């Protein structure tokens, strides 16, 4: 079976002193047995970030450029990444694919080398409101995920994870059926273009809005592997998440 | 009260643990004239890393940020980010953002109202393309961008100019200290009659082209230029011959 996956993605959140506290409370929190932790702190602390947390958590970085080094001011590569201690890297988030316009093109680049040069991946996806209203989610969510399993190699260090874009800022929110309908979609995509062993083992998140109070019941939900957390990752709300599954 | 020499390194995207340590200890190392202000610009991940290990002496400076704060925007940083890690520059609207990520002049401009406004310093970049210098609108293109920055600037004395003759860089279409200096003067021009006599005077506008340890001395001998931001020179020892380029 698919180890269980908690990713907290703090964003553009924190300094030195709060996001110390914040990594005391995880460092005294227990980790169960089948559970994969890991958070991703704002670019200029990964490094401070992986010297205060427990060897028990991994630590990723927010995004990535496409190549090994370069005049790209103010990007930083996969190896960069590597060499701080990271060992994951989220690509495609709704934030730089619909605020920064970051094409499908750029992400398949992105990831094809960050999984050459030995990095996890998480990949999102998702689709607006605008879209989903039309009635074509399906359409958008598989054209999202052909480019980046046109990319893909090696689907041992890929985790997908499903933005409900259209339940974001939107007051609209998601119900937990609505959830698993697009999540066996995707496992359904990945058996017939992919193949069986890809489809049963790879893990599918949900990033929507989760909460200690939401997470149980998410969690049940057959297709769903875990969570990319947003804003609950800053509080010990955080730590409930991590146990959903017992 | 003449101005300041201002030299800038520039490390882009390049870059690990072991060898910008060791770049490290050659700048450390360094005697920094009196008249001489030295910033270096890390690539993200090592802006802590960089403050740890350089000597006081010389400033660091991030290589970009956003606008607000915080919030929801997932792989950018705030200059109370910046300033956190103990750096005290931010480098804004550079080429590379503006033409490889088409970050708009609203968007710089928003950028560089905030860094202000959070006690940072800031370098702002600005220069025309290769298709426009052809057309004879190199004015029209620096000053409508240079409007834009200023539009949004209250308090120009941490404020840096630098102009970067994109036209000229990876065109195999080198620039003459000359043409440098016609730039930097109109610039000077705008200044002097858009904002002030003092801003003008007091403001450094740097060039941000290609120099060597070679072409650096015929350069900072420019009336004009009042420095440099140095691309790829900041990773070798020839930048410190580009520190005393003045001398």
């Amino acid at each position: 079976s698919r180890k269980f996956f908690v990713g907290g993605n703090w964003k553009m959140n924190g300094r030195k002193k709060n996001l110390g506290e914040l990594i005391t409370t995880l460092n005294a929190a227990k980790v169960p047995a089948d559970t994969e932790v890991v958070c991703a702190p704002p670019t200029a602390y990964i490094d401070f970030a992986r010297q205060k947390l427990d060897p028990k958590i991994a630590v990723a970085a927010q995004n990535c450029y496409k190549v090994t080094n370069g005049a790209f001011t103010g990007e930083i590569s996969p190896g960069m990444i590597k060499d701080c201690g990271a060992t994951w890297v989220v690509l495609g988030h709704s934030e730089r694919r619909h605020v920064f316009g970051e094409s499908d093109e750029l992400i398949g680049q992105k990831v094809a080398h960050a999984l050459s040069e030995g990095l996890g991946v998480i990949a999102c996806i998702g689709e607006k409101l605008d879209e989903r209203e039309a009635g074509i989610t399906e359409k958008v969510v598989f054209e999202q995920t052909k480019v980046i399993a046109d990319n893909v190699k090696d689907w041992s260090k890929v985790v997908l994870a499903y933005e409900p874009v259209w339940a974001i800022g939107t007051g609209k929110t998601a119900t937990p059926q609505q959830a698993q309908e697009v999540h066996e979609k995707l496992r359904g995509w990945l058996k017939s273009n992919v193949s069986d062993a890809v489809a049963q083992s790879t893990r599918i998140i949900y990033g929507g809005s989760v909460t200690g109070a939401t997470c149980k019941e998410l969690a049940s939900q057959p297709d769903v592997d875990g969570f990319l957390v947003g804003g609950a990752s800053l509080k010990p709300e955080f730590v409930d998440i991590i146990n959903a599954k017992q």
